[PDB]
């Protein structure tokens, strides 16, 4: 498994895989991605620092936008608290080991040249596009407000001003970012990573609707939450906990299990837990036993890091 | 007549006349306009610059805008282009007799503070309220840009952020002018002039729609353009002739008539002619020889100082 596909792996696209071979060959090359700050960082958050690492371990180095100014234009609250909640987000990605530099928004996002340079944006961008693209981001408003429509032109320039050779994020922002490779001079290659299912199945996992694992959930916590999340015998589509054994465990796994239940199970690849899942041979209470324990070592060196802070 | 009367005759409306009345007490008070750069000036253009003498003969001092920056949103051009075509609309402005100080709107509104500003006024403006206020202003535009938003709310900040008492504008501004108001901690008073007929009837005067004088258009071109206006006998209601009796004309006029169409016509007030008119006893052809006699010789020291520029 060569650079390309460590990158690509678990990805749900790259625009373009040609693109990015081109990128890869350079020397100094640079990855950013950019996120409004939250009050708790889960799992949707630690699968793309993952990718962010898989970057960095392929040489590129990486960015991390703290989007401070565009959470304001999205209704997240007054810029100062904002900035101390992305400082908050910044110690936990450094406890998940990602080696990078960190920027806020509005550092450069209100120069005179960005400004102007999103006003020529803006007249490139028809209202409909712009609406379109944030139908997956914007928060929930009976009213929608022109704050709206800067968003996305606001990132379009990010990615320009600061010359990344690749943008990242989920799924959520690839409508703003084909608007990016349509309207900028250099095209930047996109990385899009899934979007996880919430926990009780009903959508998608998001900080705003109570339905995700925080990194630094308690053990206890972590065992609640998966106990109580859908997980259909059998089906595999849109099921919060085999996403989780996809994106997170590490193969081969050992299922410990009852011998009066089968007894362990030892599968060497989340190909394979998908074929036992799906012809019911392993049952949800024991694929869940088994990710809830396996996800609490995974995270167990960021929350002890985060609880160093406070001392023990 | 006093201050406040002379400030409102021939006005649409103000809002408020009691909040003119306390500006008008203040020893310093600052009244501006702001203007996207018109290739040509015409009849509309004037209109409101003798409205802001008039606001100057009242010991307002009196800023005019050259509003590059949301002639560049509303598709005007470059901005370079754009304040060029600036700088001759305040030589044409000068030669109208105004006593002025004179801005471009980028040297203000691309600051850092300013931006922020519009940004705050973004998440407090619906997009619905935005595009409704841009409706008789906008660039027709199959597919409006998302720069069509941000116009209004850069706007609204304008009159904040330079601490005007007094905003004036045609009609077409009012309902920018009331977002304004609801929107900014000190209340603009607002003075808003008619909007004139275009002179086909068809529509309201514009400069892209070709259906104006412009101030220094030559006598034979205006007098070849009321010749050829929309005014029908006994109508007042959508006849720019008329309206240019009314905003333009001084009183008494004497209207020379042949004998045999019942001889010269000394008329007391626009009032006065109005009756006449309504009543059949002035042919259009009669009000339009001498509409046009009178636009030339009021219009005539604008075009020589313009003329003179060139050098005879
Ligand atoms: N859209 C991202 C935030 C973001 C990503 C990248 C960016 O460049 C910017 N930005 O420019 O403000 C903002 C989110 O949903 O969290
Ligand atoms: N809306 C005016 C132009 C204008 C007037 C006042 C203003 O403050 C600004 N502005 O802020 O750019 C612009 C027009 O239709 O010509
Ligand atoms: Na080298
Ligand atoms: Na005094």
């Amino acid at each position: 498994m060569d650079e390309f596909e460590m990158i690509k792996r678990n990805t749900s696209e790259i625009i373009s895989e040609e693109e990015l071979r081109e990128v890869l060959k350079k020397d100094e090359k640079s990855a950013h991605i950019g996120f409004e700050p939250s009050g708790k960082i889960h799992l949707g958050h630690y699968l793309q620092i993952k990718k962010m690492i898989d970057l960095q371990n392929a040489g590129f180095d990486i960015i991390i936008l703290l989007a401070d100014l565009a959470a304001y234009l999205n209704q997240k609250g007054e810029l100062d608290e904002i900035r101390k909640i992305g400082d908050y987000n910044k110690k936990v990605f450094e406890a998940m080991g990602l080696k990078a530099k960190y920027v806020y928004g509005s550092e450069f996002q209100l120069d005179k040249d960005y400004t102007l340079n999103v006003y020529r944006l803006a007249l490139k961008t028809t209202l409909k596009r712009a609406r379109r693209s944030m139908e997956l981001i914007a928060r929930e408003d009976e009213n929608p407000k022109v704050a709206e429509v800067i968003y996305p032109i606001m990132q379009v320039n990010s990615a320009h001003y600061r010359g990344v050779d690749v943008a990242v994020g989920g799924m959520e922002q690839r409508k703003i970012h084909m608007l990016a490779r349509e309207l900028l001079p250099k095209k930047v290659v996109c990385i899009h990573n899934p979007v996880l299912t919430g926990l009780d199945g009903e959508g998608k996992m998001s900080s705003s609707k109570g339905n995700f694992i925080a990194v630094d959930d308690s053990p206890e916590e972590i065992r609640a939450k998966i106990k109580k999340a859908y997980c259909p015998a059998g089906v595999v589509e849109g099921n919060p906990i085999m996403e989780i054994a996809k994106y997170f465990l590490e193969y081969p796994l050992t299922i410990k299990r009852p011998e009066k239940f089968g007894g362990d199970l030892t599968v060497n690849s989340y190909e394979e837990l998908e074929s036992l899942f799906k012809n019911k041979e392993l049952h949800p209470m024991d694929l869940k036993n088994a990710v809830a324990e396996e996800l609490i070592k995974i995270l167990e060196p960021i929350r002890k890091r985060l609880l160093e802070h406070h001392h023990h």
